[PDB]
């Protein structure tokens, strides 16, 4: 030995390294094909880019992104200006937002004229302006559609929009009823994880999490918990019934969409489920509490 290298263990990692490979270029493929053509044919759209729903999905697309860029300084593509804005940064705020997208400015901030810049302020007076607007999800609906609706439509806006988000993201409602949108609106789905193969990775990432754990009684009988023994600390098991997994699974799997997303939450639920142990002090309702029993609520404050 060598022995460090067997072909079963360098074959499957390879075959893994691949298929996530492959997803890739299939992912990047589908974001940039039609925003591409939207630019080569000078024409407005709104983009909605959904099931980014860790962070290499938004990597992969700033990452097109990057590309369409470098497309246009080699006369590729007709000049166009780019700019990101992350969601996160507050609703009324993201208005002065496009507008300095739109052009270098600065007063308050009317809806009424930024919305007859846009529409009136004739076309030749500007070059292509593409907006990606990172995770709108909440600050971004209603009126905002139809300002989206009269500012792509118009003739004088030279205005693309493209949206990232996660899956729980459904305007394909609101959107079929406004046809001068639906007709300027394409949804691109990236590739989803697959609940089945999804919940198994949870399952399994849970049983890992769940090893059992340290508290430290006091002379006040409180409890508290053990920097990873001295006499007054005691072994507490972290256990889950089998049933409940099932279902804690599934949820949180559906509620997640991606095993980045899923593993965050599993990791903080256990934390809680912890915190919650010493809470109990080891006496509750009656009955003794000398392990600790992972339940469903653990969960929901995990992800809120």
């Amino acid at each position: 030995p060598n022995a460090d290298i067997n072909l079963e263990e360098s074959i499957r990692e390879s075959l893994q390294k691949r298929e996530l490979l492959k997803s890739q270029v299939e992912d990047f493929t589908r974001i940039f094909l039609p925003i591409y053509d939207s630019l080569m044919s000078s024409q407005n759209k709104l983009f909605y880019i959904t099931n980014a729903d860790d962070s290499t999905k938004f990597q992969l697309v700033n990452d097109v992104m990057d590309e369409l860029i470098t497309s246009s300084a080699r006369k590729e593509l007709p000049i166009f200006d780019y700019i990101h804005i992350d969601a996160l940064e507050l609703m009324d705020a993201l208005y002065e937002k496009i507008w300095f997208a739109i052009s270098k400015e600065n007063g308050d901030i009317s809806l009424e004229a930024l919305n007859f810049y846009i529409t009136n302020v004739p076309k030749a007076k500007k070059r292509k302006t593409l907006i990606l607007i990172q995770n709108p999800e909440n600050l971004l609906s209603e009126k905002i559609l139809q300002y989206f609706e009269k500012w792509i439509s118009s003739k004088n806006s030279k205005l693309s929009i493209i949206c990232v988000g996660g899956h729980n993201v459904t305007i394909r409602e609101q959107i079929n009823i406004m046809p001068s949108l639906k007709a300027h609106f394409t949804e691109i789905k990236l590739n989803k994880v697959d609940k089945n193969e999804l919940q198994q990775m949870i399952i399994t990432r849970l049983k890992s999490l769940l090893k059992p754990f340290h508290v430290k009684v006091n002379d006040k009988k409180e409890m508290t918990i053990y920097n990873n023994i001295p006499d007054n600390v005691i072994v507490i098991n972290h256990k889950i019934n089998n049933k409940i997994t099932q279902l804690i699974a599934k949820n949180v799997a559906n509620v997640s969409g991606s095993t980045e997303k899923a593993f965050k939450i599993c990791e903080a639920a256990v934390e809680i489920s912890k915190k919650d142990f010493v809470r109990k002090g080891g006496l509750q309702k009656g009955k003794l509490v000398v392990s600790q029993e992972m339940v469903p609520r653990y969960f929901s404050e995990a992800i809120n």
